[PDB]
């Protein structure tokens, strides 16, 4: 009764995928829309969540590559629709993506940074770990999107 797709294989469903995240974290439409569009069947890529007809999109995650760790990667933008939290699917689709990387695409650790989320993580089965940068020295982050309370977590697949 639930699928979980990679989003480039069903564009049409990006436009309520772009709504999803922006509920949660408002950004244009169009960066939305970039991201989404970046999806492929390595990385980065972009799961979704649906019902069976996919005439809802339940749930959304990114997986995306870190520069320094070719078997690695790092999950972000999880986010469950509104109408649907406290029910088992965000745990649902984290689960997915961990087989999907370890089993489609050969990696062996999923990274993420949170702020006030870690006990989710930690009830299915992510661990603190030492900090990690996503991007490599090619990259500089703008200091005002640095956040004290960022907390890393790492769960070996
Ligand atoms: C890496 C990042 O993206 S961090 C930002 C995470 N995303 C967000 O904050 C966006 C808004 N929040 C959400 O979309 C959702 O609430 C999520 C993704 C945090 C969790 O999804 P949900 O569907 O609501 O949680 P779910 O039903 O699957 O519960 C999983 C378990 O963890 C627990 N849990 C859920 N959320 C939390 C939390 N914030 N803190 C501690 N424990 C939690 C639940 O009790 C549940 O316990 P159980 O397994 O024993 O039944």
């Amino acid at each position: 009764p639930f699928n979980v797709v990679p989003i480039h294989n069903y564009p049409e469903l990006m436009k309520d995928t772009c709504a999803l995240i922006n509920a949660e974290w408002p950004r244009s439409e169009t960066a939305r829309m970039r991201s989404l569009e970046a999806s492929c069947d390595s990385l980065p890529c972009s799961l979704v969540l649906t019902t069976e007809g996919m005439c809802r999109v339940i749930a959304h995650l990114k997986l995306s590559p870190i520069n320094s760790k070719k078997k690695a990667c790092f999950v972000e933008s999880v986010v469950v629709d509104k109408r649907h939290r406290g029910q088992g699917f965000g745990k649902l689709i984290m689960k997915f993506a961990e087989d999907y990387c370890r089993v489609v695409l050969d990696l062996k650790t999923i990274y993420l940074s949170t702020i006030d989320q870690d006990g989710f993580y930690e009830r299915i089965g992510y661990e603190y770990c030492a900090p990690i940068t996503m991007y490599g020295p090619r990259h500089c982050e703008l200091p005002s999107l640095q956040n004290a309370k960022k907390k890393y977590m790492k769960k070996v697949l």
